[PDB]
Formats: structure tokens, sequence, C-alpha cells
């Protein structure tokens, strides 16, 4: 069911980095990873949490639809793309933390906790501040657990409406061409050691879907582009994308 391919490690070592890629072949129900241990080690989800957060906000009516505008609060922050109005689509695209912090405050501890348990999401533990627990609280999730959660979302099997799941999958759209579609979400965890980057999602092909989840050590922001670059090299090696 699970195969370890330590040859993908070359994609990490060649960039003086360390990390794990996990792939799941939906048709064959088989998984692949370069590091079985790290594939099951639990990290802060950071901005990958915007997937479950969006689902909960939509299903409770905190977010009406993907067009609703969340006005900039007028506080200048150091990420320029955050200093503007956003909707669900652009807030996901630019990982606009302060928009999602307000979502969480309106969701509230009790409903957030129940929903993450219903999703079987990670360790389901929201201990910490309700508006930051996915950045510096007690919640943790592994790469294999990300795959399990994403598979439910793909099949509309999460315990929220089909509409909520369709909207979030639209907002996850990252890349599309004549060969594949990628729906995914990046993450960047810096407040608790070890600092890591995430990329989780899936690749839609004509006749199959490949789910993926990767994390990697991220001592500085200089390496953030390696999250996608390393993942795609693995996909290319396995002949999933040209
Ligand atoms: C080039 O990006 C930076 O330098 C930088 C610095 C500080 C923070 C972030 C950030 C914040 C949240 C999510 C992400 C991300 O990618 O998933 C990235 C980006
Ligand atoms: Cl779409």
């Amino acid at each position: 069911e699970w195969q370890e391919n330590k040859s993908w490690n070359a994609h990490f070592t060649e960039h003086k980095s360390q990390g794990v890629v996990v792939l799941w072949n939906e048709n064959k129900q088989q998984g692949f990873t370069n590091n079985l241990k790290r594939a099951n080690q639990a990290f802060l989800p950071a901005s990958t949490f915007k997937i479950p957060n969006s689902l909960i906000a939509l299903d409770l009516g905190v977010v009406k639809d993907e067009h609703q505008v969340f006005k900039w609060d007028g506080q200048t922050r150091d990420i320029a793309t955050w200093n503007r109005d956003h909707n669900l689509i652009t807030a996901m695209k630019y990982s606009v933390v302060p928009v999602y912090q307000e979502f969480a405050r309106q969701i509230g501890e009790a409903r957030m906790s129940k929903m993450l348990h219903a999703f079987d999401y990670g360790n389901e533990d929201i201990s910490g501040n309700v508006d930051s627990f996915w950045l510096d609280g007690g919640i943790r999730i592994s790469a294999t657990e990300q795959i399990s959660f994403l598979r439910k979302l793909y099949h509309n099997k999460l315990h929220v409406s089909e509409r909520s799941q369709r909207i979030v999958k639209q907002a996850m759209l990252t890349e599309a061409n004549g060969d594949y579609i990628i729906r995914a979400k990046t993450g960047y965890s810096t407040r608790i050691e070890p600092k890591i980057g995430w990329w989780v999602g899936w690749v839609e092909l004509d006749d199959n879907v490949w789910f993926f989840a990767m994390n990697m050590d991220m001592p500085t922001s200089d390496g953030l582009g390696l999250r996608q670059a390393i993942t795609k090299e693995v996909l290319k090696q396995e002949k999933i994308i040209p």
C-alpha cells in the first residue's frame, strides 16, 4: 500500500534542504514517499489551514460566497498584497492571514473545535488563541493526514455542504493547462520550530488524480519557491506531468 522511494531525497539534498513528499495514486489506492517517518510527523499547518477554515466559514454563513468583499482594516502590514480588499479567491491566493483571523473569531472556539473533529483533521486540537492557533497553537497535522483530508474534500465527503466544498476547491485553483490541473494551498510556518514550508493539494489528469503533500525545512523565506519546484520535479520524475 505504501512504498518508500528514497531516491526523491536527491531533489531535496541538491538544494541543501531536507523534507518529505507524499503522493497518492487515487486509481490504484497506493501511496509513495521519500521518508515514511517524516511523512507521519505532525507540524503546524500554518496557511494550509485556510482550506478547512474556508469550508467552516462558508458552511456557517460567515462567508456568503466567493464574491463577498472583506475590506482591508486599514492597518499597514509588511506584505503589500494584504493591504487591500479581498474576496475568498484572492485571500487564498495571497494567504491573507488577517482575513482568516477574522473568520476564526466569528466562527468561535466551540464551532471550530467540533468542525475539525468532524473533519478528522490532524490532532483536532485548537488550544491557543482562536485567531492564531494554526500559526502558534497546539494544532498539528502530518503530510499523510493532509492527504486523507484532501481526499475527502475531492469526493465531497466532508461533513459540510457540497456547495461549500465546491467553492473551496474553486478557491484552491492554482494552475491549469491542457495537461493537468493543480488545486493546492501553500503554507509557511515560522513561529514554532522547526520552520517549514508546506504545499498540499492534488493534480487532476484526464483519467486519474494524484494527491500530494510536502513539507520542507525553511530556515529563511529565500527558499519558499522550492515548495512548488521540488514537488513538480518529483511529479516529473514519476511521469505524472510532462
Ligand atoms: C516571498 O514571501 C516572503 O518573503 C514572505 C515573508 C513572510 C511571510 C510570508 C507568507 C505568509 C503566509 C503564507 C505564505 C505562503 O507562501 O504560504 C507566505 C511570505
Ligand atoms: Cl474551478
